[PDB]
């Protein structure tokens, strides 16, 4: 019993974190095999950030301009190249702690664990979701750039996020490990704002199933709804549309609890139109949308890594 | 910016998790140096769980009755002893992954990270607080016993909790790493109930300071309060009394934000009276009490 916002065990990722310094800027790097990945903005001064020409800034750098520190050992940089918004520093040593890994680009609503780092040292781990507006509501300070997001699928770490910046609203933006930004953001010190966010409907339903599994049923009702009527209500409340794929994905949770997906949608519609009436669900007075259906199944069944 | 429930990176603890089997029972163990720590109830059968006599059950076991598996390697048990409710299995190999560590017994309101495990394998990491009623609101299933709670301030892991059982309300009870239970609980399947839980007042104040540090001030007011008047009000909402120790602990956060502790207490009194009126504080519609003053300073 119990339901917590749970991150993946971070050990496999901790063994990959290094410190990258270029001039006065120090941030985090991810060392996998003989390459260290980090935000390309490590090469910028404050003035360069206003309007950087990264190819021009990079051509002026030599290998010895990048200091990479893994623990208390300095790694030798023997090459450097840029892929989109990520800098790749070739090092003379393959990371002996390199886990089985892959780089995956996730979709909005998908969750992942973030290993927040400063100076190449992991400080904390938290679970979060890629918002529909492509930001993450992370917890990051200056020096956290290069911190990564990941999932574990069996014994393989799938790296999906690298931290680059904080927007004026306090939310965060970054890229996949191929350097492609999530969202309409650019790596430049310039006026940028996140689009209006929406709630991840399939995740709220997953969390309502988790609440039922944990003995919280007050919100259930005798009603059902069509997918189209539910989507009309979802649009009204700034909830993401629910597709048939979402319903299919909620199939196992629906079969385990005996609450059809459209039956749970009728509970969600009533919750949206009426509120919770002073009550809570899993210790929350708001509808939680940062647990996917897979996260709920994983936590309620004790899957290990 | 941002404020999350943040756990410590679990790597240092993952390298210590092992599987311990005694007969038909399998649970988790914590392998540090040449000793594996685990709940002593691993030696119980179904028939032993209401009134086990652990000294009697343990005297009947030989070293080879305990199977310890670290990854895909079986560790040889060369000794065994019981310390309170923890069993200590001496093994023939020191854990090469043993981090710098210590055992610390925590007080209610203290937070820690839990590395939930099954069959010696880590499943997930989350953040917990030791409730005022000495239980923890964890996420644990059958097989999670022996999973541990810890803090890693600097590079030293301070182990503070070892999971032993789930009470009928769904909350969890366990011991420190010296085997002493937190709370009035016993490792027996006899009827046990947690005392009425209360909100950790000092932690709610810490989190209100975190909200101010992160730019939110809507809940502030022009009022102050005496410590005694605050406690008289707060107790009516099942909040823990705020002591002068707590007021002192909030000193740095008070000095950083410019809001006196009793001034923040008046905000809390008003929030308890009015609720949030459709507003949120750090993305929450309820008052959060699982961040300590130390956690707020570390994260913000
Ligand atoms: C200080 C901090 C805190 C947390 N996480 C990260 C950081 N660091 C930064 O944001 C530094 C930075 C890097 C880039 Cl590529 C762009 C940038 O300005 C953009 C952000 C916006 O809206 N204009 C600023
Ligand atoms: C099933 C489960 C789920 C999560 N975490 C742990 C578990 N396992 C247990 O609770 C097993 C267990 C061990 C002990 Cl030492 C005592 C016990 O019964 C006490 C609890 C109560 O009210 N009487 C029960
Ligand atoms: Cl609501």
């Amino acid at each position: 019993s119990g339901f917590r916002k749970m991150a993946f065990p971070s050990g496999k990722v901790e063994g990959c974190m290094v410190q990258v310094t270029c001039g006065t800027t120090t941030l985090n790097g991810l060392w996998l095999d003989d390459v260290v990945y980090c935000p390309r903005h490590v090469i910028c001064t404050s003035e360069d950030m206003l309007n950087p020409n990264y190819e021009d800034l990079l051509i002026r750098k030599s290998n010895h301009n990048f200091l990479v520190q893994a623990g208390n050992v300095q790694l030798r940089v023997i090459g450097h190249s840029m892929q989109n918004c990520v800098l790749k520093l070739k090092v003379d040593t393959a990371n002996p702690k390199t886990p089985k890994y892959k780089f995956v680009r996730i979709q909005p609503g998908q969750t992942f664990s973030v290993l927040a780092c400063y100076n190449g040292s992991p400080s904390g781990v938290y679970q979060c979701a890629m918002r529909p507006n492509f930001t993450i509501k992370g917890s990051f300070l200056n020096g956290s750039c290069g911190s990564v997001g990941f999932n574990i699928d069996y014994d393989c770490v799938s790296f999906c996020y690298m931290h680059h910046m904080e927007l004026p609203t306090g939310v965060h933006a970054g890229t996949d490990l191929e350097g492609n930004f999530y969202g309409p953001f650019v790596d430049r010190q310039t006026a940028q704002a996140a689009g209006t966010d929406t709630t991840i409907t399939v995740n709220v339903l997953a969390w309502l199933y988790a609440a039922v599994i944990n003995g919280d049923r007050w919100f259930l009702n005798r009603f059902t709804t069509t997918l189209n009527d539910f989507n009309l209500v979802a649009m009204k409340y700034n909830y993401e549309p629910l597709t048939q794929d979402h319903v299919d994905i909620l199939g196992p949770l629906s079969a385990q609890t005996g609450i059809a997906v459209l039956d749970m949608c009728a509970s969600l519609k009533e919750l949206l139109q009426n509120g919770m009436n002073g009550r809570t669900i899993l210790g929350s007075a708001l509808l939680e949308d940062e647990f996917t259906p897979f996260d709920v199944v994983r936590q309620c069944s004790g899957v290990t890594f």
